[PDB]
């Protein structure tokens, strides 16, 4: 009935990737903004978890000598992510002291673009995922402020 999501979307840089991923979360239809953060860092968390696998599945059938390397920070970049940048974001919004996720979301934000970066020609072979994962983490930045 209320119009939260289309307003807190407005209120980020990518107001049609924020819309589309709330929504598709079913905490959405009465969630506050806390919890909107929250289903934005899990949408983060499952495009996180599609490249840290993919990441494994490049490096598994012995990639190209010119991907070993990108790979493999790569495969670093998405472990911090997974492991302490997502974990530490929703620990803080669940305890309420949503300035740290603001932090853990600058971090994936910054870890995705870094990891696409690694490659030569800057193109990665996952960089649908990296874009997806930088994008969502600024949305989920932007979201954050409002708690703030």
């Amino acid at each position: 009935g209320n119009n939260l999501v289309e307003t807190t979307c407005k209120n980020t840089p990518n107001y049609q990737l924020c819309l589309k991923t709330l929504l598709s979360d079913k905490r959405s239809a009465t969630g506050d903004i806390t919890t909107l953060a929250l289903i934005m860092v899990d949408a983060i968390k499952a495009k996180a978890n599609q490249a840290a696998v993919t990441i494994s599945k490049l490096r598994h059938s012995n990639p190209p000598a010119a991907w070993k390397g990108p790979l493999k920070n790569c495969a670093f970049s998405y472990k911090v992510i997974l492991t302490a940048s997502l974990p530490e974001a929703i620990e803080a919004l669940t305890k309420g002291d949503p300035k740290f996720a603001e932090d853990g979301m600058v971090g994936s934000s910054g870890d995705a673009q870094e990891c696409e970066e690694y490659f030569k020609g800057s193109k990665s072979p996952f960089s649908a995922l990296n874009i997806a994962v930088h994008e969502l983490s600024d949305v989920g930045r932007a979201i954050v402020r409002n708690l703030l």
